[PDB]
């Protein structure tokens, strides 16, 4: 009814704030990027250093892996994303369109196809193999902090600063719908559920949010935890009790009880905002990455 996380590693490298951290579909590894403009791969299981990887002229947002495990997708400041090949280090593909900064990046299930949103306001849609952009959609009146593929790649949500979530079908750029609630502050993150029925969306007035979207309706709310700033990632975790888990500006991982609503864990450690959170795919397992006065990886496990 409790899960019992405890912190096992924590990884250093990064010099400067670290954006996102993910990790492997194969649950091999954990890819995090940083405003260093690096990408750092590290053991899921020993937390131990692999690779660096460079390229990017400015801070990076946000990176994403492919479905196979073999790609990771970066989104960058200097208004690009690029497409790598993970085991060679090699820059594939740069995916230039983007008019400002890169926030938000992912690959749909197929991995034939990345989405990004940018503080230009759009949402783009690119082709993996050409790296040409196929869709620019003219997602939102403000930033677009997050976008993500639904379980089949037939959908995407995308979130913005403007108050709005909005979910696109992928293969005819429309808008099909508009998530409105009694009130609209700024949209900081938001993730199709696993069965892809809800959305989870993160406002800055503190809140989480559990959509069913089809029916156009707020299910859950979760609260407790410190969010009116940065755009801090949330999960679902599946691998062991049904959770939700969330980054916090008190420097703490909040994890909710995903039905009652419940804190029942807080995760303490971190000495500045945690700004991104994972969950393994297997394992009881999950990732924190914090701001610039920190810097560091945390690598926690519960027994259920
Ligand atoms: Cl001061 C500051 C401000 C922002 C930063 O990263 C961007 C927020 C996290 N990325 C993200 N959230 C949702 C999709 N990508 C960092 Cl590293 C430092």
């Amino acid at each position: 009814v409790k899960p019992n996380y405890a912190l096992k590693f924590t990884l250093a490298g990064h010099t400067k704030a670290v954006s996102s951290v993910k990790f492997s579909p194969n649950g091999e590894w954990l890819a995090s990027s940083s405003a260093d403009k690096l990408i750092k791969i590290w053991g899921a299981y020993d937390g131990k250093f692999e690779k660096t990887i460079s390229g990017h002229k400015l801070g990076i947002s946000d990176v994403a892996w492919s479905s196979d495990s073999n790609l990771l997708v970066s989104a960058s400041d200097d208004k690009t994303l690029k497409i790598w090949d993970v085991s060679s280090g090699k820059c594939l593909k740069t995916l230039k369109g983007h008019s400002n900064y890169v926030f938000c990046c992912n690959f749909n299930p197929q991995s034939n196809l990345i989405v990004s949103g940018s503080f230009d306001e759009s949402v783009r849609i690119w082709d993996v193999k050409t790296g040409k952009c196929l869709k620019t959609l003219p997602a939102h009146s403000d930033p677009v902090s997050a976008v993500h593929f639904n379980r089949d790649g037939s959908l995407i949500v995308s979130s913005s600063y403007d108050g709005l979530c909005r979910i696109w079908d992928t293969a005819s750029g429309q808008c099909l719908k508009t998530l409105i609630d009694d009130d609209n502050p700024p949209v900081s993150f938001v993730k199709f559920s696993p069965n892809g029925k809800y959305i989870l969306a993160a406002t800055l007035d503190n809140t989480l949010k559990l959509w069913d979207y089809s029916k156009g309706k707020c299910l859950k709310t979760y609260t407790g935890h410190k969010n009116e700033k940065y755009c801090i990632f949330a999960n679902f975790s599946v691998t062991g009790g049904k959770w939700i888990v969330s980054g916090s500006e008190d420097n703490l991982v909040y994890i909710w009880n995903l039905q009652t609503k419940e804190i029942v864990q807080k995760l303490q450690g971190h000495t500045d905002v945690v700004i991104s959170t994972a969950c393994h795919p297997t394992e009881n397992i999950i990732a924190s990455a914090a701001l610039e006065n920190d810097k560091t990886i945390k690598l926690w496990k519960s027994d259920c």
